[PDB]
């Protein structure tokens, strides 16, 4: 299988060299949007930009910028939203983007700081007394419950549309244990929480495309896409040897930039999917 090639990369330790031959053919398409000065206080680095032609907007004639790219994997029947995590004036954006876009589940893959630094702002409430109010979006937050285990939270929320007093529930994965720009050590819990994504409904069709989101959106979002998509084709597919992760992620740089940021996340996706394997065939 894709074990095969593995053991290959590994024993001869070409990872780095695989990796940055990725890092050569990707795509790469203009982003003017992100780039204008207007939305200079929208984006959290500027060397991290949605692409225009796949980039999420948001629905108010004032300003529809929002650093997300609608990833769409066709194969594979399933799509994913991958954003920035958001900034102290974005947090109203963001929930607006999860409403307009019908999304059901939010997977964030970070801490709000890391390294003794913010990576993100508290874009949810913590208690359930305290609920958030976006007066920008007109959107009201609530937490409902909450559920703490060793390396990840799943959170209860609920957003209303304050225009509407439409309510819907969101359920926020909170994978708390991931070390900054590195991978576990097991796949197994990466995996594991993959598994409680998807048995929530949050991936499924019935619902709009799932917000994933680290620091910037594209190292720790792009290991957890990568490998979803590519053990959902082994199980769809009449042959699951015939996934080449490589082409998975490729096909996926088309939509949004720097996916996988290092060899070392690239090796933990092979490992992710190969582990993951063993599950998709009984
Ligand atoms: C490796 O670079 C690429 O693949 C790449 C490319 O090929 C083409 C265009 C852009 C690319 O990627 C561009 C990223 C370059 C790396 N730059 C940085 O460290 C940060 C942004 C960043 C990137 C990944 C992160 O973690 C992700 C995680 O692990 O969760 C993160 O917290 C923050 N920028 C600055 C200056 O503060």
């Amino acid at each position: 299988e894709m074990e095969k090639e593995f053991e290959q990369i590994d024993k001869s330790g070409s990872w780095a060299a695989i990796y940055q031959d990725i890092r050569h053919e990707a795509s790469d398409f203009p982003c003017r949007v992100a780039k204008l000065p207007k939305n200079k206080n929208r984006n959290r680095y500027r060397d991290v930009s949605p692409f225009d032609h796949s980039r999420i907007k948001l629905h108010q004639e004032d300003n529809d910028y929002i650093n997300a790219s609608l990833i769409k994997m066709e194969e594979a029947q399933r799509s994913y939203i991958l954003t920035q995590g958001p900034l102290p004036n974005t947090c109203g954006h963001f929930w607006e983007m999860v409403w307009e876009q019908k999304s059901r589940g939010v997977v964030m893959l970070n801490r709000v700081m890391e390294k003794g630094s913010l990576k993100c702002a508290q874009y949810w409430p913590q208690k359930e007394e305290k609920e958030m109010i976006f007066e920008d979006t007109n959107l009201k937050l609530t937490l409902i419950s909450e559920d703490i285990k060793s390396y990840y939270t799943v959170r209860q929320l609920e957003l209303e549309n304050l225009t509407t007093q439409e309510t819907r529930e969101i359920l926020h994965f909170h994978y708390t244990t991931w070390p900054d720009f590195g991978v576990p050590e097991s796949p197994a819990s990466f995996l594991n929480f993959l598994f409680k994504v998807r048995e929530s409904g949050s991936l499924s069709p019935e619902h709009g495309p799932v917000v994933v989101h680290c620091s910037a959106g594209i190292g720790r979002s792009g290991t957890f896409c990568l490998a979803d998509t590519c053990l959902l084709l082994m199980d769809k597919r009449k042959d699951p040897s015939s996934v080449d992760i490589k082409k998975v992620l490729l096909e996926m740089r088309k939509f949004r930039m720097g996916l996988i940021q290092t060899a070392d996340q690239l090796r933990f996706s092979y490992l992710a999917v190969i582990e993951g394997a063993k599950f998709i065939m009984g």
